[PDB]
């Protein structure tokens, strides 16, 4: 069980549009995603969930946030257009294990730095 | 590069003293260290900081957590004293890849469930 997360870490500038991508591999079938952010003072905030029927993003993505969950690819994508400063941050793919352990598996992080 | 959380997952009373449990692998000089805790809702919540001479927990944390940083054992454990139901999560130990990487490594999740 794991994510791949296979966009290299960016730098654009603010009003730009950005993909971050992802894939999972994982042995149960329908697994809930999730997408969560590191931002610079440490705050770790939810961004998108799904799972292969529907998604739903936080109350602050309205908009602007949007993930692409193609199922024969396995993958996960989130696309933010337009970016704001506010997004800088790290973002993290994440999908949980079965109850009742219901444990996150993390992929490695994608750093997108937005230029004010 | 790993992190062990070696504390079982657990049920127990509002007022009582838990003890979570955290040890890293890895050969990077002074790494941030992190503790981390998700709630049901899918927020998750930073907990602690610290590298190899300080900590500094969040704002709640002030009066009830802390952590033992322990060198030479590569131990960063969290202690909850006392706990409350408000503290019902699961408990993420991470470390971080240093520059230019800055990216988390997670630990596995322990489950803290307080009951009143």
């Amino acid at each position: 069980d794991k994510v791949t997360q296979s966009s290299p870490d960016q730098t654009v500038a603010s009003g730009s549009e950005v993909v971050l991508l992802c894939t999972y591999d994982t042995v149960y079938s329908n697994p809930d995603l999730f997408w969560y952010r590191i931002r610079p003072d440490y705050s770790f905030q939810f961004v998108f969930y799904g799972d292969d029927s529907r998604s739903e993003g936080a109350d602050f993505t309205q908009g602007r946030f949007s993930v692409k969950h193609i199922l024969t690819q396995k993958a996960f994508h989130l696309v933010i257009s337009p970016v704001r400063t506010e997004d800088s941050a790290t973002y993290y793919c994440a999908f949980t294990l079965p109850p009742p352990t219901d444990k996150l598996i993390f992929g490695k992080g994608t750093r997108v730095t937005v230029e004010p």
